[PDB]
């Protein structure tokens, strides 16, 4: 089998990626953020405490046939961001792009912290990271990949994420007209229960390629690039009155500024992230001053290859015995 769903910028900055989901018989279908640096298919629910939804299309299991309870179940999850979440689980059916699951682990949500709740645009979240990092208590559930992975014709998925435009996550084989040259192949580890990899390398705009590992983590649900003090410093150095403002919390320029290239190595490949992807527009309405794509890791513990990155590319998520990881120019 075989599935492949668009995938929709939330905003005009690209901030966060929705694909539609259906969950439950009839379908019930829910816009969720696809996140492959997280492990748990959550979203609003009849159960979310009403005064935390505000907009949210919410999924009611009492209204599918396929619902199930899965007793004694509660899941409860803190991401990088200090967001946040929490509930019961049933087991439904759930398809996404033609592909259908069933028995997938529904995380329907009781609580959403803030963040989650002024977002009207997100119902929920799909992790697509590795099973080991689920939340479900006391019986670890696992993702849509690796429920769907024995079916599917090759146990893959695609991230093809646009810039200011819609994209695709395909599953289960690899669209060759998706993508221009080769794709280049990197070694992951599953220890931290990411998609772990070590990219060659870095360049800004027309300048020399610094050979250096970076080891870092493929998240499609994080919005922006990650990456070492130095490094960034590097970057933002090349675009004049760029500085970091601890008061904003990160690298600010000037609105005005022409931003420049960012390249990062996968083996001997290199991709090119333009530098209009690394333009996050006015820190506050009105600003002339505005916030940068690719920021400081030094506060996080890990690298994030984010959205600024990996919509730079055509993203093949490798399922087999031994993950891999797979990056093509577009
Ligand atoms: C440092 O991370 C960011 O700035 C990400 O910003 C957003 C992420 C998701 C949604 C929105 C707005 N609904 C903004
Ligand atoms: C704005 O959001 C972030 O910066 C995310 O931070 C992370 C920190 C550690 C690990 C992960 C991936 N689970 C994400």
């Amino acid at each position: 089998s075989t599935g492949s769903a668009t995938t929709t910028p939330i905003d005009s900055l690209d901030d966060a990626y929705i694909t539609p989901v259906q969950i439950g018989t009839p379908a019930q279908t829910l816009n969720l953020d696809f996140d492959t640096g997280s492990s748990d298919l959550w979203v609003f629910s009849s159960e979310t405490t009403a005064s935390e939804v505000d907009g949210q299309t919410i999924y009611t299991p009492s209204k599918s046939t396929t619902a199930k309870l899965l007793s004694g179940a509660t899941w409860s999850i803190s991401y990088g961001d200090g967001s946040s979440s929490s509930g019961d689980v049933y087991t439904d059916t759930v398809s996404v792009g033609g592909l259908t699951v069933t028995g997938q682990a529904v995380e329907s949500a009781k609580k959403v912290s803030s963040s989650f709740t002024e977002d009207s645009t997100i119902d929920g979240l799909l992790g697509l990271a590795f099973s080991t990092l689920n939340t479900v208590s006391p019986t670890q559930q696992k993702t849509f990949f690796d429920n769907a992975k024995a079916s599917l014709d090759s146990p893959v998925f695609t991230a093809d994420l646009g810039y200011h435009a819609p994209g695709t996550y395909n599953f289960g084989f690899i669209d060759t007209t998706a993508y221009t040259g080769s794709i280049t192949y990197t070694a992951v580890s599953t220890k931290q229960g990411f998609w772990e990899w070590t990219s060659t390398g870095y360049a800004v705009g027309s300048g020399t390629f610094k050979s250096t590992s970076i080891d870092g983590i493929a998240d499609t649900g994080t919005t922006l690039l990650y990456l070492p003090a130095t490094v960034v410093s590097a970057y933002w150095a090349q675009v004049s009155g760029a500085k970091s403002s601890s008061s904003v919390g990160g690298y600010v320029f000037p609105c005005s500024a022409t931003l420049p290239s960012f390249t990062f190595g996968v083996g001997s490949a290199r991709i090119v992230i333009p530098g209009d992807y690394i333009d996050f527009g006015p820190i506050s309405t009105g600003s002339s001053s505005c916030f940068g794509g690719i920021q400081s890791s030094a506060g996080i513990g890990i690298n994030i290859f984010g959205d600024v990155a990996l919509k730079a590319a055509f993203v093949v998520f490798n399922g087999a015995t031994t993950p891999t990881l797979g990056f093509a120019s577009k």
